[PDB]
């Protein structure tokens, strides 16, 4: 009783019986406008699906949407942006999900994409399907009543109060000029920055409705919300910055605000911030989770569209155990350009092809991979070399979740 | 108008005052025992106080350990390391830190030290004399019930249940070969050793009584605790491995014990645990933190002591604004090795001592700093190549604290 | 080389720029008629604001409301309630607020009010201004399950539950009549127990919508509310009473109540209600913490207008680091009314002004002042007899916080 | 059933009867040292059991310890402090304890004692006995890192750390000039001060081993704590201080620990330690409780001995339900001195003798007391003249718990 039929174009019934599984699987209702907002990115042929015993609604759903991430050295490739996943908790464990997964990529891989990516959703299984973990999100806090900043701290001021709402064409702009140079970063359609600026109660975990300050190269959103304490604090939900005046100068009128006790972000691993202060301890690094996952769909693609850090000759056999887009390949890297030839020469380096996504955006090293056997080489120092030419430019961060 | 005096020799007078002030300063200290293994290793004319208006107990003090630290390329260098510095709550108002600091750093260059070495306490000013944060601890956090080794893992075994106090000697040069390997390796005299192992109620802290895995290149030591709830969770108070089986074997058992709920370990930033995994969400991240600061002593010394990642060909002023260890430098890295020769050309790279001192160990990336104004360069790809060649190759640990 | 700028009257476009400031600064927007209430309140030229370059939103802001403070003794003085004082927290450090506080204290005292009064918010500086915490609020717990009056203790009754809304008249009428007879009292405008009975959910917090009592002489507002548990405890938001049998009755209804576990309230030091029962240990105090600031304006306006509890002839040297409203004064204080003149005559008593303040609704002993040296005499007595003068019969309270 | 006995003296076999009953009503037994420590200050018949059928052990025990009150205006009296009072749990509701209470005040009646005290404990009725709250123990504490102290405050300086097992005289001596000034003043027998810097682990509330500051004018007694995060609260035990300068570098010096995060003490009512900062808020009110309870057994003898601050010529008719201690007395206060003898006259104020007992060391308002009908008088400003002859120079503070 297992077959999927791909959708070709999403109905408004199609929807409603997939926003009743999906509020089963995720949680909330999401209001009208963000879904149709999310429903909007969905390129057509695009939304795989399995039905019940009698077909009145679905019990298994996937899509991809239409997406466009940056890569390092610059480069935006089209990704299919996998999301919505989601079995009947009723159907589970009768292969429900491998088999829609099979189908929405081969729908993926026929419509061009080079890359899949996702981000992590309770309960997922990602490795074995070809998924590695791409960037790193990592929670950062900073008691503003202590911490002061250093000497040397550039102090650009030039940063404005902001209405969110109205700033859309601004804000989605400066968003844009650092989507161009920030690996990791997706292009987002009018529609949900609309939807965003917003500030639907719904979407709105975790505080208030929603503040904002402006510089002419960087932007902060975020939201002030009390504990039990009486005792508040802000926590930053974009921060996006294109200059380093702007970052500084937006963290300057961040730890300006007298009312809280705390900052917090959500950030990337290098952010600035800590370097900023006379003290890195008055900056906390508290948590460090997985963001973005990516399964590499076509490696001769994928790979040659990035820039590398080092220079670096050598085969590459990929190891695919779910589709057939490994194989062997030959690697050369030339001024930090590859030429990603198809061979079938011996290799010089084995690699799963979740752990190739994962290096991807630079986000890792070989070190984990290696002692794991998931990264084998009979050449310790030439996986060193593979690593480094791997390791990125600037530091990855995914622009928004999905 | 203070004048600090320097102790050729730590009497048993002197250690009850530094001893007595200690206490006041860091909580109720280490046992007597432990303090006698530092006194055991402060060399002569190394200890620096101001003695009270008249001398019962002290005002201010200072001292430094005789220590031996890796850096890159296995190179092992002597280094000072600044322990038991406090200024009494009844004198923190006027100027002694300054005072000692002068002193003690003084005595630390007549002594040929090429670098000079800490870990924070807290109230601790730090940078201002030139020390940066070299090396960083990541709190991971494994819950055992629910992790799950790759299959890709190797699994070694190898692992042999300890006492660990018995094999004072064997653990002691496992250690030994560890350290001889990673940079932040700090010399250990057995003195520490059987301070540690002795496993005493008051120096134990944070749990139960000392457990040990033994390896034929690695160990474990840690401790069982239970709080409130009724449920044990076991955290590792060392983990040395030489090789990357003897750290998967030691894993292996670890997240073996039944008992167990969560396993907490101390460590650093690229650990192969997570990899070791079926998904490295099983594997908790959590905080990450300063554990080792470096002032250069000795630029030309110490920069020609390690070894490097890229090529490198500048002239590099470093600015010093405590003593004088600062100037023009000709800095020339080819093939890893690194010559350092003072000069009067115009400089490429201005660089503050105190970010010399924290890039020393690998640890950092430029972006930070220079974002900051505490690293400039009208050349904005100098920089990255600067920094692309400090970086390291092996994670630096700290090997124990001080 | 910042001018303010004093607005005349509060435009449309004006109140938009304050309220905006004022959201960044302090957490929620209160609900449109709420600040409808309060700019009701704002007198011609009260209001004194800092313009950006360009011109476009407000980068610092502040208003006086004009307002009626009972002092000790019954006498009624015209008062500027400072409020809605903030900086935008990007022009932050560079002393807005000095040049803003001057304009507006210039304002003040030309309107001719003796004193002006505020409630504070974090990060304020005000000691420095000359201001001083006035009255005195504690926090009360009382866990009805256990609390049992006492025997002697009156049981009038005639207490009604009320629909706050339908008596708005009633309520105000009995708090006018507390008002007079208690030092702190504020007048309250129609406007603002409009909002008050209306209870929208957005200055609400915590609970459910607002029960009452009603007796003759008193009356108690409250919100109910779920915790953790979760059980029910009553937040007791305001209670007046002009006799002991109102408070006495009200606080029986209250502990009568059963959902609730603990009923507590915010209230003044001297409260009768632990008293009231067989075990003082029943009544949980919990804190105690600043309510009404005062800045004295005018000393022998404000001094004269009040009246005391011991005799005093003493010459008074009252300092002020602000502005200029210092001087020598003869207070000669007979029998309850005092007559304080400006002379030449050497002090026996200094006295910082921000001191002067916080004595004058009498809840301070002198001991703490004299200890810091804000409170000097070389006379020991003459201290501790100014301290009986300044003293007061009825604990001090105020009315309402802005 | 019942007949209580009273013991001449306490032979070694019935201490340990009591110390038997005493775990099972107290729980931690006291160490030897402690007990023996208190068996010191039991005087000649003293204690009152009840014994069981066989005659084995106890099944109700009291005694009062011989001490050494300070009232105000500094006289000393001889005071029985009611101690170790225990039911069997087994023998609860049978009237053990009001029949135990009742030969316990005759042996304190005739033994001469003008005052019997308690520190209330557990359940604990205490009122209808007599006794009323007569100190307040007021809860502060300080998040030393943001503190500051204000301009105008002592620096006295003066303050040296202590081993305070070595320097029990001199602490001692410090203590005593203190308890010579303040109400509540208990004198402290050698026996006890060894027992307190005996510093024993199993009588260790609030952190690790005692800490010490010395002033010649005072001394602060504190222990170290460690919070479930890692970070150190230091909680003052005791800071005893003779003059203000004392009081000033005592807390100069604790608030400079900068291993601590917060400081906090168990003080009086109105200490100087908010008025010495800056700004009241550092510090923090975080719970008002009661410390000693006392009643009076000879109203003459007790109201002769302390002064007063008002004056007064009363009939004052003393409510007694328990003893017959009470009775209609004359009154009449001149130069803060009185004389109170009994008169058969009509009474202006009549007075329950808890709150004789409670209003004795010029803890409370009389306010609360006349709206409870526990102190009543027609005239309403006679009751006013009363309460304000009553109050205090010296804020009162208990000078041991017992
Ligand atoms: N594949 C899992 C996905 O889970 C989704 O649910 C959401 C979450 O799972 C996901 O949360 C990501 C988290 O994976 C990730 N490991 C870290 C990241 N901080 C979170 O994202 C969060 O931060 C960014 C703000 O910059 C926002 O874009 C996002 O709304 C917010 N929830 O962001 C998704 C969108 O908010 C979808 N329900 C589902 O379509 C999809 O399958
Ligand atoms: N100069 C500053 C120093 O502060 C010191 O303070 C002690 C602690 O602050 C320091 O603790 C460090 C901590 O700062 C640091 N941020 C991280 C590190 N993990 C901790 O160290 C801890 O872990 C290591 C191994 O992980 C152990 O060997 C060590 O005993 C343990 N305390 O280790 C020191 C000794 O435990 C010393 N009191 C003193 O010698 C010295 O003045
Ligand atoms: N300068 C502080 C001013 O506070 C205002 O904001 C609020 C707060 O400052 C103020 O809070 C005060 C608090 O400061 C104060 N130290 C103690 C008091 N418990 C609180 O007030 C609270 O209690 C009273 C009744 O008990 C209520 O009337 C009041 O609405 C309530 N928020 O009550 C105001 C709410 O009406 C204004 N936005 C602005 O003028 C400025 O922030
Ligand atoms: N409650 C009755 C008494 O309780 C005693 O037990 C102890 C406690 O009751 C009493 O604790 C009191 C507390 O009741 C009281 N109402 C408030 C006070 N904070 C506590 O006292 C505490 O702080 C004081 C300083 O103020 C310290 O001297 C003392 O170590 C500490 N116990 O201090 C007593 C001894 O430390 C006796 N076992 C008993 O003889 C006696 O009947």
């Amino acid at each position: 009783m297992i077959t999927p039929r791909t959708l070709h174009t999403i109905t408004d019934d199609d929807w409603t019986r997939i926003a009743l599984l999906a509020r089963f699987a995720f949680g909330d209702i999401e209001p009208e406008q963000t879904q149709a907002a999310w429903r909007s990115m969905v390129p057509e042929d695009a939304t795989v699906v399995v039905p019940d015993e009698t077909d009145d609604a679905f019990v298994g759903q996937s899509l991809y949407l239409d997406m466009q991430l940056t890569v390092p050295g610059g480069e935006v490739l089209p990704v299919a942006g996998i999301s919505f996943v989601a079995v009947a908790p009723t159907h589970r464990r009768r292969g429900v999900l491998r088999a829609m997964y099979t189908e929405l990529h081969d729908r993926i891989a026929r419509a061009g994409y080079p890359l899949a990516v996702l981000t992590a959703s309770e309960g997922g299984i990602y490795g074995r399907f070809g998924y590695g973990v791409a960037t790193i999100e990592q929670h950062v806090s900073v008691d503003r009543r202590l911490a002061q900043f250093h000497p040397a701290a550039p102090d650009p001021g030039g940063v404005r109060m902001l209405v969110p709402a109205d700033h859309r064409d601004g804000l989605a702009d400066i968003y844009d000029r650092w989507r161009r140079r920030t690996p990791g970063g997706l292009v987002r359609p009018d529609a949900l920055w609309d939807d965003l600026l917003a500030d639907r109660p719904e979407s709105r975990r975790g505080g208030g409705e929603l503040f904002a300050f402006g510089h002419q190269d960087g932007y902060a959103l975020y939201r002030v919300d009390r504990g039990p304490d009486g005792r508040r604090s802000a926590h930053v939900v974009e921060l996006t910055a294109v200059t380093a005046d702007a970052h500084a100068a937006l963290w300057r009128a961040l730890l300006g605000l007298d009312l809280i006790d705390r900052v917090s972000i959500g950030t990337h691993p290098h952010d600035p911030l800590p370097y900023l202060l006379t003290d890195p301890r008055q900056a906390q690094v508290t948590a460090s989770a997985d963001d973005l996952w990516i399964r590499i769909m076509n490696v001769p693609a994928a790979l040659e569209a990035r820039r590398y850090q080092a220079d670096l000759d050598v085969v590459l056999d990929v190891a695919d155990g779910f589709r057939s887009d490994g194989g062997r390949f030959a690697l050369q890297i030339s001024g930090g350009r590859a030429r990603c030839t198809t061979t079938d020469a011996p290799a010089d380096i084995e690699i799963d092809l979740d752990v190739l996504g994962g290096l991807y955006l630079g986000a890792h090293r070989v070190d984990g991979f290696a002692a794991a056997n998931r990264l084998r080489s009979k050449d310790s120092e030439l996986l060193q070399q593979f690593g480094a030419a791997f390791a990125g430019d600037m530091p990855a961060e995914l622009g928004y979740g999905f």
